[PDB]
DNA sequence: TGGAGATGACGTCATCTCC
DNA sequence: TGGAGATGACGTCATCTCC
């Protein structure tokens, strides 16, 4: 049938998005945890002097 | 069939693991994007002092 | 070892959303 | 509006992994 056929690639195109939008999640945590850790020690050495 | 019955199983275990780690991921950004704001805050304030 | 479970992509159905 | 697309869960098959 044609209504079943272009939800085949509706849920094609979904499954896409939702692969890349882990992926950036995944990245962000990761840029997130090396900025905290610069500012973590920036706030050390400020502290100390 | 029986190995398929298990596998119908193994693929809901594995689907909700999959939900949860997304969760999980999710809630890692926002506790980081705070944590984040304070520090930035924070090193503002002692370099001033 | 061979064999069990885990997992990635698939296509489908049910629903939601949005004009 | 009614109708189009988006999306969540499903079950299946193919493969990988790990003893």
């Amino acid at each position: 049938a044609l209504k079943r056929a272009r939800n085949t690639e509706a849920a094609r195109r979904s499954r896409a998005r939702k692969l890349q939008r882990m992926k950036q999640l995944e990245d962000k945590v990761e840029e997130l945890l090396s900025k905290n850790y610069h500012l973590e020690n920036e706030v050390a050495r400020l502290k100390k002097l």
